[PDB]
């Protein structure tokens, strides 16, 4: 299974657990497989998290996902190259005053470390429209730029919050504690993002990638691409222009969903 995830991502290099190694593999993950949630959209819940369901949709399949798939898999694949890997849980408060009222447990991301390291590392490769591309060094305060926005993480309450710099502002993107969750915890909180009327992935449409100095943001008709230099809007005429993009500028076998008729028909009365 681990030579199909490194040909799906298109990875050359080194597979010893180091830091480097963990670096590239993040940055080869987030340019090659898009965060998506067609099959919530489509009526279809994600609730089997184990390694070959997850390999199976995101590598074989050619498909995208959401937090619990992206980072399901790549955690999967850093334990099988002898990377410590705890699952963690988190909430989203993204573009949340700091009154708004506590958000569900429907984020998860993952502590990381490997031999020689001079600490833990959070990886998460999940997080559509503004997840790391960069491993970051998991300690507050200090602030650490990747390829795209800087983030810094601080220490709020019993855990912690990772924020980013989006435009002009540190925005925070989500809190979560550094405790170990158990995979059941997680199956709990996927299905009821991906099954609830009331989930954002329930009753509209969103997918991102990176490539590779640039952000592919999709919000239903709403596609965005932001740039170090600045953002273009492009407001797309119709559902069967939404699907051509999902398939051609973010890589999804759309074909695998099932009749196109019927995505699109879905993402008429959903985004139009
Ligand atoms: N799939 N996990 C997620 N859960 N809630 C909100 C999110 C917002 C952006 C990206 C991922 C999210
Ligand atoms: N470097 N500061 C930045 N701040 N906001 C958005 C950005 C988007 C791409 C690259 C850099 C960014």
């Amino acid at each position: 299974d681990l030579t199909g995830y490194l040909d799906r991502i298109n990875y050359r290099g080194a597979t010893d657990p180091t830091l480097d190694v963990l670096r590239d593999l993040v940055s080869a993950h987030t340019g090659a497989i898009a965060f998506e949630n067609l099959d919530p959209l489509m009526g279809v819940p994600v609730d089997d998290l184990s390694a070959e369901a997850l390999a199976d949709k995101l590598v074989d399949r050619r498909r995208g996902g959401y937090c619990y798939e992206h980072n399901g898999l790549i955690g999967y694949v850093l334990a099988e190259l002898g990377y410590r890997v705890r699952r963690l849980a988190g909430r989203v408060v993204w573009l949340a005053p700091p009154d708004a009222p506590t958000p569900a447990q429907t984020h998860t991301v993952l502590a990381v470390t490997f031999p020689g390291c001079q600490g833990p590392y959070l990886v998460d490769v999940g997080f559509g429209g503004m997840t790391p591309t960069a491993p970051l060094r998991l300690e507050t305060g200090t602030v650490q730029q990747t390829a795209l926005e800087p983030y810094r993480l601080d220490d709020r309450g019993d855990g912690l919050v990772l924020q980013a710099m989006v435009r002009d502002e540190w925005q925070a993107l989500y809190e979560f504690s550094t405790l170990t969750r158990p995979q059941v915890d997680l199956r709990v909180g996927s299905w009821f993002v991906s099954t609830h009327p009331t989930s954002h992935f329930v009753t509209g449409l969103m997918a991102a990638t990176v490539a590779d100095d640039a952000r592919w943001n999709l919000m239903g008709r709403n596609l965005a691409i932001h740039r170090r230099g600045g953002t273009e809007k492009i407001l797309l005429e119709d559902a069967a222009a939404v699907v051509d993009t999902l398939g051609d500028r973010f890589g999804i076998n759309v074909a695998d969903v099932g009749e196109r008729g019927r995505l699109e028909a879905r993402i008429d009365k959903v985004c139009f």
